[PDB]
DNA sequence: GCGAGACTCCGCGCTGCGACGTCG
DNA sequence: CGACGTCGCAGCGC
């Protein structure tokens, strides 16, 4: 009873015993075994019990001959799909990971459902530390863990048996997981079931984590003229406020030196000090009134981050789609997160910096809108879909906490940050700007989620006291709200966690933590990641209602990366795939002819996702490109 | 294995560059 | 003195 390798396919009837075997299991998991030579796979190990692990090789020379690879092939994605009136489980360590892998280099779409061990840690415990291997099976299975200690690639974030990067062999480290993440995903199972969150990990986290493996295979579509074209612009824009802040200065210095800047400013500029000579983004957006210099710079580091963060990156990921005509980017979607939210990484398609205008030429300069967001195209021919949900943290906020004030500001009110900057600078709200009002957003959320007056004042330019008023006023406006936060962290020193809308808890152990810095901090992480974790939860339960609707249709193709697979072995392009996800806001990729029909199909299952004492508004707009987007009425 | 400090008081998140160190 | 290295910040996003 220690590891036992059945290698399946040495002998022909081993493997049609293991084949029947195989057919009866309603739960089994696998591990695909991937070596170098590379994304070569080698094959896969099956358990569906025990600490036996059933090698089903995919290459060898002990198989039977009378075993071709494409009859295991045909085996194979037998197995591994549905008549889609039995139900059955797959246990898969990075399931995201494994299902592009069995797609793209075996020609297998994984049609079941699964269960991601990674997922249900997180599900658990979303401020654990990332799952590894060897960290499920420390937890869980800690009597097994000999069978890795030998394995140095566990703790490890990638599956192990994904690992090609290892002196052992694909057989042996896929075999070994197999059975490690059966009988862990076993007893994650009954920890979902005594949290009552297993619904949660069926219904909407397992299927999110299936939408977010269509988006990776799709990836999102980039021109690179577009973002090249940009770049000359804003580099020369650069060259000049270099130019024109020397001669301010009357000397050279370093962008990139705060203590340059804070000598120039203050040792040599004389301007207000303000524990100072602190070159911070607020300290310069109230020193740009008073001089140019410390608006030059503003305007350079956000130049600078967009040519150094932005423009590189994205020019470095770009891959030639040669199905589609095009250049694309293919981001790694990241669910491991303390609300819930998803994010990207390399690239992250989610800092894109919004729109933003520079100035250039003499005579004051003409104005030249820098939008990076345009860069990003649909397929040829096609549109860039972007669904909305207006409001959605606060609509959240007026649902749980019954503020009739915020709901009337909601419901019948114009834009809040327009009129937050109004009451602010005393200016008009449409004179509002989106540099203004984006300083005005996060001077709201800010108050909402529980800023001090001294933070508040260095972000709107004024001493400590007289942005206490403007707290204080909110509050004093808003009792609701404030009833709402005044409950949350009773509930919270009570129960040690918070809930969202799906029952997902978040612990936060500092509530009753006698330091006054952790324990205010935990405070504020309790009312924020109720409203933040359950507008995550929202918009994850629409991804998933959404894709399910989208393959009601035979037209629709699951990804790129199916499509591409069915012509290699006459299909137009159909359909809207999914591209990214931007925490309230959904953006697609669809073709002309469905531009209207996945419009509708958007819309109404945003709008319905959950059922609030407050509407759920949602937005649509298609344009030509993620920059250019125009209403759309749907 | 404990929990200094006076350091830390909107929340969530990713990453290229700069500041200080190191090998030679 | 230079190349290469490492960790955290401060830039941007929601
Ligand atoms: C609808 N009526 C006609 C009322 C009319 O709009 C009056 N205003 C204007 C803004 N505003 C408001 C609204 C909300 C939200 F709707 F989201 F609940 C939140 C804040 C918050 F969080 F920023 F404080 C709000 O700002 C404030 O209340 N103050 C005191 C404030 C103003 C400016 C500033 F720079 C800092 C604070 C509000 O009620
Ligand atoms: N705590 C906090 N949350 C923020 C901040 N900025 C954004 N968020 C969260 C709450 C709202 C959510 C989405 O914000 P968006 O800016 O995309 O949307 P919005 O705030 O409704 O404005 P708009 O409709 O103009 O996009 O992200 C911030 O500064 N602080
Ligand atoms: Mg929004």
């Amino acid at each position: 009873e220690s590891l036992s390798i059945i290698d399946v396919a040495s002998d022909q009837n081993l493997f049609q015993t293991f084949i029947k075997e195989w057919r009866c299991k309603k739960r089994f998991s696998i591990s695909l075994a991937c070596e170098k030579i590379d994304t070569l796979v080698v094959g896969l190990a099956v358990c569906w019990g025990g600490r036996d692990a059933y090698y089903f090789s995919l290459g060898s020379g002990g198989l039977d001959p009378s075993l071709t690879l494409k009859d295991r092939m045909w085996y194979l994605q037998s197995c591994l799909r549905k008549e889609s009136d039995k139900e059955c489980s797959v246990v898969i360590y990075d399931f995201i990971q494994s299902y592009k892998i069995l797609l793209l280099s075996c020609g297998i779409s994984l049609e079941q459902s699964y269960e991601d061990p990674k997922v249900a840690c997180w599900l658990l415990d979303p401020d654990s530390q990332e799952p590894t291997l060897h960290s499920i099976v420390t937890s869980f299975l800690p009597h097994e863990l000999p069978l890795l200690e030998g394995m140095e690639t566990s703790q490890g974030i990638q599956s192990l048996g994904l690992n090609a990067g290892s002196e052992h062999s694909g057989r042996y480290r896929a075999s070994v997981e197999s059975i490690l993440i059966f009988n862990s995903m076993n007893q994650l199972n009954s920890l979902l079931q005594k949290e009552n969150l297993q619904d949660v990990f069926r219904k909407v986290e397992m299927p999110s984590q299936y939408c977010l493996a269509l988006l990776e295979l799709n990836g999102i579509g980039f021109s690179t003229a577009e973002c090249e074209s940009q770049k000359h612009i804003m580099q020369a824009k650069l060259d000049a406020i270099e130019t024109q802040a020397y001669q301010l200065a009357g000397h050279s210095f370093s962008f990139t030196s705060s203590d340059d800047i804070a000598e120039v400013l203050f040792l040599e500029l004389k301007l207000p000090p303000g524990g100072q000579f602190s070159t911070s983004k607020d300290v310069l957006n109230k020193l740009k009134a008073l001089h140019p210099l410390p608006g030059l710079i503003l305007e350079w580091r956000r130049i600078t981050n967009a040519i150094t963060k932005v423009v590189f990156p994205l020019q470095r990921e770009k891959c030639l789609n040669p199905f589609l005509g095009m250049e694309r980017i293919y981001p790694v979607s990241q669910s491991h997160t303390a609300t819930g939210r998803i994010t990207f990484t390399e690239p992250n398609i989610q800092n894109v910096p919004r729109d933003f205008e520079i100035k250039m030429g003499g005579s004051g300069g003409m104005p030249f809108s820098i939008s990076m967001r345009h860069a990003f195209v649909p397929f040829p021919g096609g549109s860039i879909l972007a669904a909305d949900y207006s409001q959605l943290e606060l609509r959240i906020l007026a649902h749980l906490s019954h503020d009739r004030r915020l709901i009337q500001v909601l419901n019948t009110g114009a834009d809040v940050f327009r009129s937050i900057a109004a009451e602010w600078k005393m200016i008009e709200p449409e004179s509002v700007g989106d540099d203004l009002r984006q300083q005005a957003k996060q001077i709201c959320y800010g108050i909402i989620y529980g800023m001090g007056a001294k933070s508040l004042g260095e972000q709107m330019g004024i001493k400590e006291n007289d942005a206490a008023c403007y707290i204080d006023s909110f509050k004093s406006r808003y009792t609701g709200i404030n009833q709402f936060m005044t409950e949350t962290v009773k509930n919270c020193k009570r129960d040690g966690f918070v809930q969202t809308i799906l029952g997902r808890r978040r612990y936060l152990p500092g509530i009753k933590d006698n330091n006054p810095y952790r324990k205010a901090h935990a405070e504020r992480q309790a009312i924020n990641t109720i409203v933040q974790g359950s507008a995550a939860d929202i918009v994850k339960i629409a991804t998933v209602n959404i894709q399910k609707q989208l393959e009601t249709f035979h037209s629709t193709f699951k990804s790129h990366g199916h499509r591409e697979g069915m012509l290699q072995s006459g299909c137009p392009i159909r359909g809207g795939f999914f591209i990214l996800q931007l925490h309230d806001e959904l953006l697609y990729e669809v073709a002309e002819e469905d531009v209207v029909q996945v419009a509708q199909i958007v819309k109404n299952e945003m709008e319905s996702a959950v059922k609030l004492s407050v509407k759920l508004k949602v937005k649509v707009k298609i344009g030509a490109s993620w920059g250019e987007l125009k209403d759309f009425d749907v």
